[PDB]
């Protein structure tokens, strides 16, 4: 029934479309964290997306690694933040910002502090830093004090959001973050109430989205899982037994739409013969659920009238095509994606991709 260009509603957000801009860490904030002008003009030309997902912004910068990427606990960031959510209003789009704590996927040297986690495990491969790929440290399991503290972090962030003009946020729950490094039995070794049993190893995903629930509204909230296919050193072994129950939790909860994240066996930005959850997620979601991963035109279109989704989200093709929506009504080619500029300083290979009318 639904089309990719039938307006949906996420909570409270209009949203004209259908065809979601997926996040995307881009690294064009500055060494403090604080967003540039150039992201306002990066997200002004992506407006025509019915909904924007932010590049991850860190809660705290304990849970912020990412060189060059924009946090939302200062004033100087909420500051930043304004005329970028501004510029995108004023094109009548919508925008959320998704709400990241990294876990143990950070560095010291851009944290200042070691790396923490539901447990005191080390990330397979090489962390991004200032000065380029350094080793995994192993990071530090929090205590009460830190999860009380890391809670208020979200509460601060979710609030900021909301202060900045944002529509909402999605709490980042997946790619081996912070609360999905609670979720899976290989980063979760806890003897306490957050480890062992599915129930527990959820728990805290409930209460960061209870607190940021409490702070702006169950409607303004959404999230993000990626149930299937390690993501950076997480894998859970019977991932059905913890993501239906999360999904069904994040229903009970009230949280107004669902993002998943599903590498296929041969993905693209991942590949995994873990199953999708999708199916199973949608009987118990009820509420917008969103899809991603390897999606093209047909594939989205045929998902949504076959009620397998709501909407799909669209990371790499929204690099390169700021015009996706207008590229796909009326069948034009979309243009490559540039690798090598995903996660560099400059303009080049961030806003200077033209729209099918802007140049060649
Ligand atoms: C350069 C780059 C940055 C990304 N940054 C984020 C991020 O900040 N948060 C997130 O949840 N996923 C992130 N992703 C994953 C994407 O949102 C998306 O799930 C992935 O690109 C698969 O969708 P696609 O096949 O439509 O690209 C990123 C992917 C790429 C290639
Ligand atoms: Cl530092
Ligand atoms: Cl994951
Ligand atoms: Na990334």
């Amino acid at each position: 029934m639904p089309t990719l260009f039938d307006p949906i509603d996420f909570g409270p957000i209009h949203a004209k479309n259908r065809i979601v801009m997926s996040p995307l860490t881009r690294g064009r904030a500055d060494k403090e964290a604080v967003p540039t002008p150039i992201m306002a003009e990066y997200y002004a030309q992506r407006a025509s997306a019915g909904l924007i997902i932010t590049e991850a912004t860190g809660i705290s910068r304990e849970g912020l690694g990412w060189p060059f990427a924009p946090g939302i606990w200062s004033d100087a960031q909420v500051e930043a933040w304004k005329p970028i959510v501004a510029g995108v209003h004023a094109k009548g789009g919508k925008i959320v910002c998704q709400l990241w704590h990294m876990g143990r996927m950070v560095h010291s040297s851009v944290t200042g502090t070691q790396p923490v986690s539901s447990s005191a495990t080390t990330a397979p491969g090489e962390v991004h830093t200032y000065e380029g790929k350094k080793p995994f440290e192993q990071a530090r399991a929090i205590d009460a004090a830190d999860i009380s503290r890391i809670l208020n972090d979200y509460e601060n962030a979710a609030r900021n959001a909301i202060r900045a003009g944002f529509d909402g946020v999605q709490i980042h729950a997946a790619n081996g973050y912070l609360i999905d490094e609670f979720l899976r039995n290989g980063t979760n070794h806890r003897t306490d109430e957050y480890g062992g049993v599915p129930e527990n190893r959820i728990r805290f995903l409930k209460e960061v989205t209870e607190r940021v629930i409490a702070a702006i509204g169950a409607d303004r909230t959404g999230v993000r899982l990626s149930p299937n296919g390690d993501t950076q050193g997480c894998i859970d072994s019977a991932p059905e037994t913890v993501f239906v129950p999360a999904a069904k939790l994040l229903q009970d909860l009230g949280v107004a739409w669902l993002e998943l994240r599903e590498p296929g066996p041969n993905g693209t930005f991942g590949k995994t013969d873990q199953p999708k959850l999708s199916p199973q997620i949608r009987k118990v979601f009820l509420r917008p659920l969103v899809l991603n991963q390897d999606y093209t035109f047909e594939a989205a279109q045929t998902a949504l009238a076959e009620g397998k989704a709501d909407a799909i989200a669209f990371g790499r093709k929204f690099i390169s095509n700021p015009d996706l929506p207008e590229r796909f009504a009326r069948g034009i080619a979309l243009q490559p994606d540039d690798m090598k500029t995903w996660y560099s300083q400059g303009p080049e290979g961030y806003t200077d991709y033209p729209s099918a009318t802007s140049g060649p």
